[PDB]
């Protein structure tokens, strides 16, 4: 592959939990993250769809965090769309995907720079842990929670 993402969390390394959030009559929304050393991010956006913003989380969280990240997101399509891009790169069958084809050229080049990258799925949940704080943060005057 162009790259191998990891098969477990990395051992010590900061994790991002990632989220974004975006409201279809409007198109504004929210992107951002909390990590487990203390650190958080949410940013305001126009134009925009929730596809994109949870793409764009994944963005912050490679551009602030150092060379081995872990990265914990609830999007299914972000999480799919960046391995799947990996794994076929340069390959046969690959047709370049129409849609958010732009920011994640801009994730791949930015994955591509780490040293160990782990991202993984989970479903969107009620509690106190990382991913419900990020999802607070970018529905927070985006919707309903
Ligand atoms: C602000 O309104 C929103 O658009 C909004 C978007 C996402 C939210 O939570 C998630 O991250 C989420 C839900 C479903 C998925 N998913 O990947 O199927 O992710 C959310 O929680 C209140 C609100
Ligand atoms: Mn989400
Ligand atoms: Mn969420
Ligand atoms: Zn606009
Ligand atoms: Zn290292």
């Amino acid at each position: 592959s162009m790259y191998q993402l990891e098969k477990e969390p990395i051992v010590g390394a900061e994790t991002f939990y990632v989220d974004g959030a975006a409201n279809r009559e409007t198109k504004l929304g929210k992107a951002g993250y909390v990590t487990n050393r203390g650190r958080q991010k949410v940013v305001t956006l126009t134009d925009t769809t929730n596809q994109k913003t949870e793409l764009q989380a994944i963005y912050l969280a490679l551009q602030d965090s150092g060379l081995e990240v872990n990265i914990v997101t609830d999007s299914q399509y972000a999480l799919g769309i960046i391995t799947q891009w990996i794994h076929n790169w340069k390959k046969r069958g690959w047709k370049t995907p129409v849609k958010n084809v732009d920011l994640v050229n801009q994730i791949i080049e930015q994955l591509i720079k780490k040293e160990k990258v782990y991202l993984a799925w989970v479903p969107a949940h009620k509690g106190i842990g990382g991913n419900e704080q990020v999802d607070k943060l970018v529905s927070a005057g985006i919707r309903k929670v």
